[PDB]
């Protein structure tokens, strides 16, 4: 019949269909089993990269601390022996002495004619008595002693520097990529009432540069006459903050930011405890940041643009090369917490190397 | 009677000298006693000075086994779940389809009238069975193993410096000070036969300096044309070799130990694996030891005179700074396979500030071992 058929056609069609899916099935299980295998793999390589770096340190330190307690063990032995030794000795010299001491004193309660039969050599012996024993400490000592402060100082100086650069790193592990920090962008403009006074300015209040020495604003006491910079406004209580500076081809500037009740005064240095977290350049491939002291840093694709990132929560402030959209510098976390503010400054004329400005630039 | 006041009074001196002899023993067991426990108690300080130390780094190296292996766990964990949900619900899409295809395949080897009464439910079931589910790699397995890598990488840039400090100190335990490796002093002079053609040198040859280009030695194959170097004699097979050179106020020098059979041509870098084992003044306050990559030394006090000392048999070479009395550099269990020499370098002229002379000076307590250029 027609419809048996038909049937029969339409199961062939569907049959094939359904053999294909499957196939395409097979195919989609087999590949999700390689990716799977794949992606155990790269985590075992990198789980055995740890494990040789973390075996090898800890061998190191076994190592250390085996030798420090043989020495100390050592050193204590030596000390308890001679210690020991030398309390014995001198003790048998004073009763030595002690038993002289009696004789002469039992010769009293002779009469004279007893005296003069039974004196023996008991004179010639206390005359003749040694002195006791001097305490004089040895060399052994000594060097032992100072061997064990030579490798506290090792553990001291190392531990130290293990501690810091892995501070460092921890605090680095939150630091954001420059999209995250840019995601708080704020407006910032250049407050010139506390500028420098022969600082120079654009109508926008976006732009600063350093004039000669006519090139004068109106005194104030707001100004900082001892130091060539400049503040922006806003200022920050809270939160998460991030602006922008085109600094081209200059040759030194000063960028980041500061305590907003810093001194006006010029004899503090820029540094944490006076309010200061800022990036210096101070030639061409020459950075530094303003800690104490400072640390110097190698960029490999030196800045046209900067960015800096106040982040309050954690208290860091970080800053970016916007140009290579890398990671320049983060200051230390809890370094702040009452209000801050940016602060600029686009260094000396440098022979007229370094005459242009520095540009507050948005996203 | 007079002997008895005499026996007398010797007694009674006798017992005055023994009083002040058992007084002084007394006061010199008592300070022993202080002087020792004194020492006691000095270990001790040392003991948990280091002991809290050791403790915290130890607490800081767990805490970053954890944190890493919490990442670990994560990871594994994630790429497990996902491979078998997904490897089981795929699974059973094939199923579905395996149990589609056998019943249709029965179907058509029915007899017509069999085949005819449910056909229409299979096929309606058939064409409108889901495609297997398709493989995507979650963002999430992506995001985890990266943050893997960076935690290893957080875990190698807070140890590394760390490990290399401790194997370092470790190495340093066979580097004597320097009145240890003066004790191995000998006498070296320069070998002008191998001097680069414009090297000039003193008649006793203890002293050489870079003259200007029109100063030629007559040339052979033997100089070193393409590097301004000169090599000294003797060479050494073994044992402890210790030299001394005045660099004094020169801003820029090579001093050290060479295979006695590096190539003479002038394309090779200063290095280990071509039988350099050298420190190179670059300018003022700027040393480097020819590592790989090189080793950046910075020196407090400038050295004008210089050490160098190869120990042969722990195969180690070391630089000492003789002005500050201090340790400059060791390459550390180095493979020497051959004979060693000296080496030196001048420098160049450097516009009139660099053009004296590197001069070898004998160290005070050697005799005077003339003339040691009867065995060159």
């Amino acid at each position: 019949s027609e419809v048996a058929l038909e049937h029969k056609k339409k199961i062939q069609k569907q049959l094939e269909h359904l053999k294909k899916l499957r196939k395409s099935g097979e195919e989609q299980r087999s590949y999700g089993e390689e990716k799977a295998v794949s992606f155990l793999k790269q985590t075992e390589a990198l789980k055995q990269r740890v494990q040789r770096k973390l075996e090898q340190v800890y061998y190191f330190l076994e190592q250390q601390e085996h030798f420090f307690v043989a020495s100390l063990e050592d050193v204590g032995q030596m000390v308890g022996q001679i210690r020991k030794a030398y309390d014995t000795r001198v003790s048998q010299d004073i009763a030595l002495l002690d038993a002289l001491i009696g004789e002469l004193e039992a010769k009293e309660c002779q009469s004279e004619w007893e005296l003069l039969q039974d004196i023996g050599d008991i004179l010639h012996r206390a005359k003749t008595v040694p002195v006791p024993e001097k305490w004089t400490t040895p060399q052994e000592i000594k060097q032992k002693i100072q061997l064990l402060h030579q490798k506290s100082e090792f553990v001291e100086k190392s531990t130290k520097y293990f501690s810091e650069t892995l501070r460092s790193e921890m605090e680095m592990f939150n630091v954001p990529e420059l999209i995250g920090a840019q995601a708080h962008a704020v407006n910032v403009i250049l407050d010139a009432e506390t500028a420098y006074p022969n600082l120079i300015f654009s109508d926008d209040l976006k732009s600063v540069r350093l004039g000669n020495k006519w090139e004068r604003l109106p005194d104030g006491p707001q100004r900082f006459d001892s130091c060539i910079i400049v503040l922006g406004s806003p200022s920050f209580l809270s939160g998460r903050r991030y602006w922008e500076v085109e600094v081209g081809d200059k040759t030194a500037w000063i960028l980041g930011a500061c305590k907003t009740s810093i001194s006006r005064k010029g004899n503090m240095t820029l540094s944490p405890e006076n309010g200061y977290w800022v990036v210096i350049m101070m030639k061409e491939n020459e950075y530094q940041a303003s800690s104490v002291p400072p640390t110097r840093l190698l960029i490999k694709e030196p800045p046209k643009r900067v960015g800096i990132f106040v982040d309050y929560r954690v208290g860091s402030i970080s800053f970016y090369n916007v140009t290579a959209r890398s990671h320049i510098y983060t200051f230390a976390s809890c370094s702040f917490s009452g209000p801050l503010q940016p602060i600029f400054s686009p260094g000396t004329r440098d022979g007229g190397k370094n005459t242009a400005p520095l540009t507050i630039c948005p996203v």
